[PDB]
């Protein structure tokens, strides 16, 4: 029997299914529920018998998604919840509750494989960061959009910014001063992204020492990771934390 | 006789009135062109006689607002255009007539002040960020949201983020770890601001020379100051760069 995994966000829902432990066998990205289920009905034969799942989503929103997924496997999906501690890491937010769910098993993760002080950076449709001290308290962390957040409402809720999807590759070829509007633009918010991480990591060596370990994720690690040589890029970071929240068999 | 000047951008129309060559006597920042009548009635009434703009709006909605202005004062308004060269300054871009004209008049007017190497950044409601050699060659530039632009989205992104300017104001007290909401979005947001900030001082080294001139504009220069101790900063740059694309009497 194999496991479905689910890290549901706002704009996409990642999944895949794992094999024993944690060896993937199949995933993708869905920008909407119906490519959802599209796409977990072309692998519907393999023997999913289990499910977890942590969501940022409506708790309506999310329940309908649990609800739609025990109609294509025979599972009954649990969902990660909030928590003042996990897996030896206590909460660093006031109000607990309030703590986006994905930050908080990403990071519950990192310390949980480092078991040292770390920086957790998640640069995805929107960025989080946040920091956990070497005894396993989560210190707090930061917000800010992603490259598909400014790039959208510059592209598309601004008057005079225009420009494909090919432009806005061949864009990133360069940092220096664009001369075409994709360049300025493209590039523009990759050096803010890259200037935010640069911060973060000054930020963490000031507050944890300049040996705390650093764990980069989401979809456009890439673009920042010559920043960090030695951070740890772990594209699956918030499914190990989904396992210690909801352990299985 | 004195002129009235306006700035319209995306999301504001910034103007001022001004006495001779170009003392400012009066103005403001207005949210419409609605808002923008009211406060130009609402003052004692000044003897505007000129009146010259740049705008990045659609000629439409520009010429809808000139309609307005010339039916409120005796002028003709003066409209700023696009143009390969101005003031001894030459445009970077590709496409000349696709560089925004607020970032054309304010790098004009930044090396027409300077004659030298100069890294010109406008924290506004959207961030632009434009180098200019010492020879007045214009590089080219970058676009970024500014802090308004990246609170919208991510409002927009999740209903999870939602609070109170007063919560906003007192977040930024403090650029350390957020346990709240607020605090994370807040500080994560202006982090990367000023990391973008630092990402343009290095590039300028790079490609301008360590002692290039930095100039600072836009209602949140101030957020950033403090990170280049020698910059420029001056609030109506754009206009300096508008009396040289529209001179009057
Ligand atoms: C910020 C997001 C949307 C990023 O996915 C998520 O972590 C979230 O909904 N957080 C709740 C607000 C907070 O973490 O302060
Ligand atoms: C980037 C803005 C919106 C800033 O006001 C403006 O400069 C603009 O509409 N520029 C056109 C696109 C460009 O400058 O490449």
């Amino acid at each position: 029997s194999m496991i479905l995994e689910l890290d549901c966000g706002n704009s996409l829902i990642k999944w895949r299914v794992i094999e024993g432990a944690a060896r993937s066998v199949a995933g993708g990205l869905a920008e909407s529920d119906d490519a959802l289920v599209e796409q977990l009905t072309s692998q519907q034969a393999l023997p999913v018998r289990a499910c977890r799942l942590v969501s940022v989503r409506s708790e309506q929103e999310t329940s309908q998604l649990v609800a739609r997924l025990e109609q294509l496997f025979p599972v009954s999906a649990l969902v990660a919840s909030s928590g003042k501690q996990l897996a030896g890491v206590r909460n660093g937010y006031l109000d607990y509750q309030r703590l986006g769910l994905d930050r908080w098993l990403a990071l519950v993760a990192a310390h949980h494989l480092a078991k040292k002080a770390c920086l957790v950076i998640d640069l995805g449709t929107a960025v989080t960061s946040d920091l956990v001290a070497a005894d396993g308290v989560h210190l707090g962390g930061y917000i800010c959009p992603g490259m598909t957040l400014m790039r959208s409402q510059l592209r598309t809720h601004t008057r005079r910014i225009r420009y494909d999807d090919a432009e806005a590759r061949r864009a990133l070829a360069s940092l220096q001063p664009g001369q075409a509007t994709a360049e300025a633009v493209e590039r523009g918010c990759l050096l803010m992204l890259r200037g935010f991480v640069r911060e973060q990591y000054a930020m963490a060596c000031e507050l944890l020492g300049p040996d705390c370990e650093i764990f980069l994720t989401g979809g456009d690690a890439e673009l920042v990771r010559d920043e960090l040589a030695g951070a740890r890029i772990m594209p699956d970071l918030v499914f190990v934390g989904l396992a210690l929240a909801c352990p299985i068999e």
